[PDB]
Protein backbone atom coordinates (compact mmCIF):
# COMPACT_ATOMS: atom_id res chain seq x y z
CA UNK A 1 0.00 0.00 0.00
CA UNK A 2 1.11 3.70 0.23
CA UNK A 3 3.57 4.86 2.44
CA UNK A 4 5.29 7.43 4.59
CA UNK A 5 2.48 10.13 3.60
CA UNK A 6 1.36 12.78 5.70
CA UNK A 7 -2.45 12.84 6.64
CA UNK A 8 -4.14 16.13 5.83
CA UNK A 9 -7.78 15.35 6.31
CA UNK A 10 -10.47 12.65 5.92
CA UNK A 11 -9.23 11.51 2.70
CA UNK A 12 -6.35 13.51 1.69
CA UNK A 13 -2.68 12.55 2.47
CA UNK A 14 0.75 14.23 1.12
CA UNK A 15 3.97 12.66 0.50
CA UNK A 16 7.32 14.75 -1.26
CA UNK A 17 8.08 11.77 -3.61
CA UNK A 18 8.26 11.33 -7.28
CA UNK A 19 4.97 10.34 -8.77
CA UNK A 20 6.73 8.02 -11.45
CA UNK A 21 8.59 6.24 -8.10
CA UNK A 22 5.53 6.31 -6.42
CA UNK A 23 3.71 5.02 -8.98
CA UNK A 24 6.13 1.72 -10.01
CA UNK A 25 6.08 1.17 -6.30
CA UNK A 26 2.80 0.83 -5.35
CA UNK A 27 1.14 -0.26 -8.38
CA UNK A 28 -2.15 1.67 -7.44
CA UNK A 29 -5.43 1.04 -8.92
CA UNK A 30 -5.36 4.86 -10.40
CA UNK A 31 -2.40 7.41 -11.10
CA UNK A 32 -3.84 10.43 -12.21
CA UNK A 33 -1.89 12.40 -15.03
CA UNK A 34 -1.66 16.29 -15.00
CA UNK A 35 -2.98 16.03 -19.32
CA UNK A 36 -3.72 18.42 -21.22
CA UNK A 37 -7.05 18.28 -23.72
CA UNK A 38 -4.66 16.86 -26.51
CA UNK A 39 -3.35 14.37 -23.88
CA UNK A 40 0.45 15.28 -25.35
CA UNK A 41 2.22 14.31 -22.89
CA UNK A 42 5.57 16.47 -23.17
CA UNK A 43 6.23 17.71 -19.91
CA UNK A 44 6.06 17.97 -16.64
CA UNK A 45 4.28 15.06 -14.84
CA UNK A 46 2.61 13.96 -18.03
CA UNK A 47 5.92 13.52 -19.74
CA UNK A 48 7.48 11.85 -16.86
CA UNK A 49 5.04 9.48 -16.76
CA UNK A 50 4.76 8.86 -20.28
CA UNK A 51 8.47 8.21 -20.31
CA UNK A 52 7.83 5.62 -17.69
CA UNK A 53 5.65 3.79 -19.70
CA UNK A 54 8.71 4.01 -22.58
CA UNK A 55 5.99 6.23 -24.56
CA UNK A 56 3.09 3.25 -24.69
CA UNK A 57 0.98 5.84 -22.58
CA UNK A 58 1.69 8.47 -25.96
CA UNK A 59 0.51 5.92 -28.37
CA UNK A 60 -2.41 4.92 -26.95
CA UNK A 61 -3.53 8.76 -26.30
CA UNK A 62 -3.61 9.11 -29.80
CA UNK A 63 -5.17 6.38 -30.52
CA UNK A 64 -7.90 7.57 -28.13
CA UNK A 65 -7.45 11.41 -29.42
CA UNK A 66 -7.77 9.66 -32.83
CA UNK A 67 -11.13 8.28 -32.03
CA UNK A 68 -12.61 10.56 -29.91
CA UNK A 69 -10.90 14.31 -30.12
CA UNK A 70 -9.57 16.12 -27.69
CA UNK A 71 -10.46 16.30 -23.71
CA UNK A 72 -12.49 19.89 -22.20
CA UNK A 73 -10.05 21.70 -19.55
CA UNK A 74 -11.96 20.36 -16.39
CA UNK A 75 -12.42 17.00 -18.25
CA UNK A 76 -10.87 13.30 -17.35
CA UNK A 77 -10.56 10.08 -19.47
CA UNK A 78 -9.16 6.98 -18.28
CA UNK A 79 -6.86 4.74 -20.21
CA UNK A 80 -4.66 2.34 -19.39
CA UNK A 81 -1.76 2.44 -16.50
CA UNK A 82 0.52 0.90 -18.16
CA UNK A 83 3.85 -0.65 -16.34
CA UNK A 84 2.54 2.44 -13.30
CA UNK A 85 -0.71 1.75 -12.28
CA UNK A 86 -4.05 -0.64 -13.42
CA UNK A 87 -5.65 2.49 -14.88
CA UNK A 88 -4.32 6.07 -15.88
CA UNK A 89 -6.99 9.07 -14.70
CA UNK A 90 -5.97 11.71 -17.77
CA UNK A 91 -7.51 14.95 -15.86
CA UNK A 92 -7.55 18.59 -17.35
CA UNK A 93 -6.67 21.35 -15.06
CA UNK A 94 -6.81 24.46 -16.09
CA UNK A 95 -2.94 25.79 -17.45
CA UNK A 96 -2.48 29.53 -16.04
CA UNK A 97 0.74 29.82 -18.78
CA UNK A 98 -1.98 29.13 -21.63
CA UNK A 99 -4.50 31.56 -19.99
CA UNK A 100 -7.06 28.72 -18.75
CA UNK A 101 -9.85 29.86 -16.56
CA UNK A 102 -8.79 28.42 -13.03
CA UNK A 103 -11.95 28.25 -11.68
CA UNK A 104 -12.39 25.23 -13.45
CA UNK A 105 -9.43 23.70 -11.44
CA UNK A 106 -12.66 22.33 -9.09
CA UNK A 107 -13.98 20.67 -12.21
CA UNK A 108 -10.83 18.98 -12.72
CA UNK A 109 -10.73 18.03 -9.04
CA UNK A 110 -14.33 16.74 -9.44
CA UNK A 111 -13.25 13.69 -11.75
CA UNK A 112 -11.64 12.48 -8.60
CA UNK A 113 -14.61 11.43 -6.61
CA UNK A 114 -15.13 9.08 -9.65
CA UNK A 115 -12.46 6.48 -8.32
CA UNK A 116 -12.47 5.28 -4.62
CA UNK A 117 -8.62 5.83 -4.42
CA UNK A 118 -6.16 7.71 -6.50
CA UNK A 119 -2.36 8.46 -6.42
CA UNK A 120 -2.40 12.59 -7.97
CA UNK A 121 0.04 15.15 -8.52
CA UNK A 122 -1.77 18.26 -7.79
CA UNK A 123 -3.37 19.90 -10.39
CA UNK A 124 -2.60 22.54 -12.46
CA UNK A 125 0.58 23.21 -10.37
CA UNK A 126 4.11 23.16 -11.94
CA UNK A 127 4.34 23.79 -15.41
CA UNK A 128 0.53 24.33 -15.90
CA UNK A 129 1.21 27.45 -13.59
CA UNK A 130 -1.39 27.82 -10.29
CA UNK A 131 -0.40 28.58 -6.68
CA UNK A 132 -0.21 24.79 -4.98
CA UNK A 133 -1.39 26.03 -1.91
CA UNK A 134 -4.60 27.25 -3.69
CA UNK A 135 -4.36 23.90 -5.54
CA UNK A 136 -4.08 21.41 -2.48
CA UNK A 137 -6.89 23.79 -0.87
CA UNK A 138 -9.19 22.51 -3.94
CA UNK A 139 -8.11 19.24 -4.05
CA UNK A 140 -9.29 19.17 0.10
CA UNK A 141 -12.94 21.42 -0.56
CA UNK A 142 -13.56 18.87 -3.45
CA UNK A 143 -12.22 15.63 -3.29
CA UNK A 144 -14.28 12.95 -1.26
CA UNK A 145 -12.28 9.82 -2.00
CA UNK A 146 -8.82 9.22 -0.88
CA UNK A 147 -6.29 10.87 -2.21
CA UNK A 148 -2.46 10.33 -1.84
CA UNK A 149 -0.91 13.12 -3.50
CA UNK A 150 2.83 13.14 -4.34
CA UNK A 151 4.63 16.59 -4.85
CA UNK A 152 7.72 16.37 -6.78
CA UNK A 153 9.19 19.23 -4.84
CA UNK A 154 10.73 19.13 -1.92
CA UNK A 155 11.01 22.89 -0.99
CA UNK A 156 7.02 22.93 -2.56
CA UNK A 157 6.15 19.86 -0.25
CA UNK A 158 7.29 21.62 3.17
CA UNK A 159 5.53 25.10 2.15
CA UNK A 160 2.46 23.48 1.45
CA UNK A 161 2.62 21.01 4.71
CA UNK A 162 3.74 24.37 7.21
CA UNK A 163 1.02 26.63 5.32
CA UNK A 164 -2.16 24.09 5.50
CA UNK A 165 -5.04 24.89 7.26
Amino acid sequence: SFSGYLKLTDNVYIKNADIVEEAKKVKPTVVVNAANVYLKHGGGVAGALNKATNNAMQVESDDYIATNGPLKVGGSCVLSGHNLAKHCLHVVGPNVNKGEDIQLLKSAYENFNQHEVLLAPLLSAGIFGADPIHSLRVCVDTVRTNVYLAVFDKNLYDKLVSSFL
